[PDB]
């Protein structure tokens, strides 16, 4: 049993060397890029030894240790059950890397064509740096976008009206992705599968409301083995498990869901990405109700004493199916209140009597979502999304300044994103697309401040119950403990260079000098933020305006 000729064998070497290249480029993000492809190469040759012949030296090594002494040829404390933690734990969600610039589009077209192979591998090194818990099989179609994008562009006539569009299309896209798959990672690494597997039964019961339990059981088994394996830096195992996925749920389909035709006639990395965005199929038609399998029958505690987990898990699957409007964080709370009213009920002598009356109790926990995105959505129109993400910046800062500006400046801003996102939807899409947004963004605010943990209060907010994440950010309220910072001259001088940012790159500026004048003073009138915010923009674009432009800004020290 060779492994690097299993893999090398079921995904090709194409996808091979990509895939190792991205494993590379996550557990040592600071090496160059030049020595990570003289160690993909290396590996991919290797693996072709092991595929002639699995009995040659070396070839019954396990992937972590081939990888980890590849790695390791430039924490390598001899155990591998060991050296493979430490790569994943050192990975930095904030590396500090230069900025990347984009050139001009005949600069990348002359790229392209000269060499396309190091042009684009070049691209899933820079990316998986950057973002080094990114879903792996889903980085490759992502490149393949990428070079479908100047295989296109830059054979037309005006190569930057074609190509631009295309690369903020795509650069959105990505930066969604690795945010909705960093939180899947959390769940797994503080939470365990259990808490990962009820959000898969849960996602997946609205996305096919037509399979059986059985058949989510088995898509939900599979795709926790996937993200497992993605997560845990065993790439290679986790797209091959993926497409044997995929290869299933396309062989299987009139058991799963209808939306799933077009989805199966794609090459194989579309075909995965599509089945990831489908839309929720129809519900099956007379559902009964489940006071009859969950609460009005007498076998509920005998079937719960056998398998509380599967029993649970039934009532989430048949639960989930008749709500698609619900969001899954919401669902996952009525599985937890209906678990603990049969944990208390199930030792009763009349447990019948005890839970009659437990899906009452769910009635309150529906309307505190739903009054969450009714209040903020209405706000979101009257205020347009940056003054939105203003009046969060102000507000979050007074309850938690301890954080850093680059990552209150971050949060909030995505904040409003979610306004623009999900507020457009009526109001049964609302609660699905703003609750769980809502989670991967809290999700990036616990993993940027738990590298640097300055405030206590968030920290507990993330490492409490995930599912109890939102309604614990809600009532922070103001720090009073919290002292003023003394004023730093340097922190409101603009210099030359504000002219040649873009408007998006020169309002974050403005934004983050917002929050730092929050944190010089906490109790500082709504009124009194807004004439200091305005006249600097004014004197932004006015001195800018002039002949002397650095001139005039330094007029305004005082
Ligand atoms: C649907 C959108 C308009 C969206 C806008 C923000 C709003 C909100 O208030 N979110 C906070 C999260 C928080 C808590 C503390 C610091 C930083 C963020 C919460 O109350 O959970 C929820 C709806």
């Amino acid at each position: 049993k060779s492994e690097v000729a299993h893999r090398f064998k079921d995904l090709g070497e194409e996808n091979f060397k990509a895939l190792v290249l991205i494993a590379f480029a996550q557990y040592l993000q600071q090496c160059p890029f030049e020595d990570h492809v003289k160690l993909v190469n290396e590996v991919t040759e290797f693996a072709k030894t092991c595929v002639a012949d699995e009995s040659a030296e070396n070839c019954d090594k396990s992937l972590h240790t081939l990888f980890g002494d590849k790695l390791c040829t430039v924490c390598c404390a001899k155990q591998e059950p060991e050296r493979n933690e430490c790569f994943l734990q050192h990975k930095d969600d904030n590396p500090n890397l230069p900025r990347l610039v984009r050139p001009e589009v005949d600069v990348m077209c002359t790229a392209f064509h000269d060499n396309e192979e190091t042009f684009l591998k070049k691209y899933l090194y820079e990316i998986a740096r950057r973002h080094p818990y990114f879903y792996a099989p889903e980085l490759l179609f992502f490149a393949k976008r990428y070079k479908a994008a100047f295989t296109e562009c830059c054979q037309a006539a005006d190569k930057a009206a074609c190509l631009l569009p295309k690369l903020d299309e795509l650069r959105d896209e990505g930066k969604a992705s690795s945010a909705k798959q960093r939180l899947k990672c959390a769940s797994l690494q503080k939470f365990g599968e259990r808490a990962f597997k009820a959000w898969a039964v849960a996602r997946l019961s609205q996305r096919f409301p037509k399979a059986e339990f059985a058949e989510v059981s088995k898509l939900v088994t599979d795709l926790t083995k996937v993200h497992t394996e993605c997560c845990h830096g065993d790439l290679l195992e986790c797209a091959d498990d993926r497409a044997d996925l995929a290869k299933y749920i396309c062989e299987n389909q009139d058991s799963i869901s209808s939306k799933l035709k077009e989805c199966c006639e794609k090459p194989l990395l579309e075909k995965s990405h599509c089945i990831a965005e489908v839309e929720n199929d129809e519900m099956p038609a007379d559902l009964p109700s489940l006071a009859a399998d969950f609460v009005e029958s007498k076998d509920v505690c005998k079937n719960y004493a056998e398998a509380k987990d599967v029993f649970l898990g039934m009532f989430l699957y048949e639960y989930a199916r008749r709500h698609p409007d619900y969001s899954v964080v919401l669902l996952l709370r009525l599985a937890k209140t209906y678990e603990t009213t049969l944990e208390k009920c199930c030792a009763a002598a009349d447990p019948h009597e005890c839970y009659a009356k437990v899906f009452d109790e769910f009635k309150p926990l529906v309307e505190e979502p739903q009054n969450l995105i009714k209040q903020n959505c209405e706000l979101f129109e009257q205020l347009g999304e940056y003054k939105f993400q203003n009046a969060l910046l102000v507000r979050y800062t007074k309850k938690v300044p301890q954080v850093s500006t680059p990552t209150l400046v971050e949060v909030s801003r995505n904040l409003g994103k979610v306004g623009s996102k999900c507020c457009k939807h009526p109001e049964a899409k609302r609660m699905p697309c703003a609750e769980d947004y809502l989670s991967v963004v809290l999700n990036q605010l616990c993993v940027l401040h738990e590298k640097t943990p300055v405030s206590d209060r968030v920290t507990k907010c993330c490492t409490e119950s995930l599912v109890n994440r939102r309604p614990c950010f809600s009532a922070l309220e103001v720090d009073e403990t919290y002292v003023p910072k003394e004023f730093n001259a340097e922190t409101f001088t603009f210099h030359a260079d504000i002219c040649t940012l873009s408007e998006k790159e020169r309002q974050i500026k403005k934004q983050t000098a917002l929050v730092e004048l929050v944190k010089h003073k906490p109790k500082a009138t709504k009124e009194q933020l807004k004439a200091v915010m305005d006249d600097f923009a004014a004197f932004v674009e006015k001195c800018c305006k002039a002949d002397d432009k650095e001139t005039c800004f330094a007029e305004e020290g005082k």
